[PDB]
């Protein structure tokens, strides 16, 4: 599934995300963005380690869920990574809140660091009504 903008926003509301380990929820949705555009079935091979991305937040295999296939990886997550490909994204959204329980929170992703860090990022849930 691809999510409409404000769609997006106002679903992960609805979860918890917004302030969640001190994430504002225009940091989420910034985040997606980047990663996935938004889309539940977005996957990424990383052939330079062997691990795989997948979902709207384009979680690693390495770390977080498991796919069989990635070579000294854990599944922090307890989820087949098949679940991150889902429509629903209530198991992404469980997951991802694990990710930045993690003392690098949300800089876990690179792509947060280089496309939202320190950036007016109110444009990403500006009319949605969250």
């Amino acid at each position: 599934k691809v999510f409409e903008r404000c769609e997006l926003a106002r679903t992960l509301k609805r979860l918890g995300m917004d302030g969640y380990r001190g994430i504002s929820l225009a940091n989420w949705m910034c985040l997606a963005k980047w990663e996935s555009g938004y889309n539940t079935r977005a996957t990424n091979y990383n052939a330079g380690d062997r691990s795989t991305d997948y979902g709207i937040f384009q979680i690693n295999s390495r770390y977080w869920c498991n796919d069989g296939k990635t070579p000294g990886a854990v599944n922090a997550c307890h989820l087949s990574c098949s679940a991150l490909l889902q429509d629903n994204i209530a198991d992404a959204v469980a997951c991802a809140k694990r990710v930045v329980r993690d003392p690098q929170g949300i800089r876990a992703w690179a792509a947060w660091r280089n496309r939202c860090q320190n950036r007016d990022v109110r444009q990403y849930v500006q009319g949605c009504g969250v």
